[PDB]
């Protein structure tokens, strides 16, 4: 097919960071954002480096909260040129995902049930949590990589709350 591929994430502090590569989509003239399913919120990369048909993209999450935000909110990595693209996972990350415990291997086994659940129990291992701070009010946020079975479509599932909670 031709579309956005999910080659890796990682974080360095706040920042995270996408790498992937295109299957047959130009990518000197569009722009990678990371947008909600709702269509409600979108965020821009700050850093975009395109080599080839490689990427690059570093976005900011922690101004999600500056403004009105849902505390259960799920954003799909897309490339906006002419149409959207939506960003695909390789998978290569849920395979090295599988090298794992043998604990770690039974309780993957327990989820049974749903395909989703399993591969969303192999992504949880690199899901994200930070706290910010000198404000007036200190919110955490967990960023957690996951299919969503809503629309069977990766997407980083970002929820917002305080530590309380």
């Amino acid at each position: 097919k031709q579309a956005i591929h999910i080659d890796n994430i990682y974080w360095e502090r706040v920042q995270l960071y996408i790498e992937g590569h295109s299957e047959g989509v130009d990518l000197t003239s569009g722009q990678f954002v990371l947008r909600n399913l709702t269509e409600t919120k979108t965020l821009e990369a700050n850093e975009m480096k395109i080599d080839g048909n490689t990427f690059i993209c570093r976005f900011n999450v922690a101004i999600l909260d500056d403004g009105y935000y849902l505390p259960m909110d799920k954003y799909l990595f897309v490339y906006h040129d002419q149409l959207e693209y939506i960003g695909q996972l390789n998978p290569n990350i849920i395979d090295q995902a599988y090298a794992a415990l043998n604990e770690e291997q039974i309780e993957e086994y327990n989820e049974l049930t749903t395909q989703n659940g399993k591969v969303n129990y192999l992504l949880a291992y690199d899901a994200k949590v930070f706290r910010k701070g000198g404000v007036s009010q200190h919110t955490v946020y967990t960023i957690t990589p996951e299919i969503a079975s809503d629309v069977n479509e990766f997407v980083f599932d970002i929820e917002i709350t305080l530590p309380q909670e």
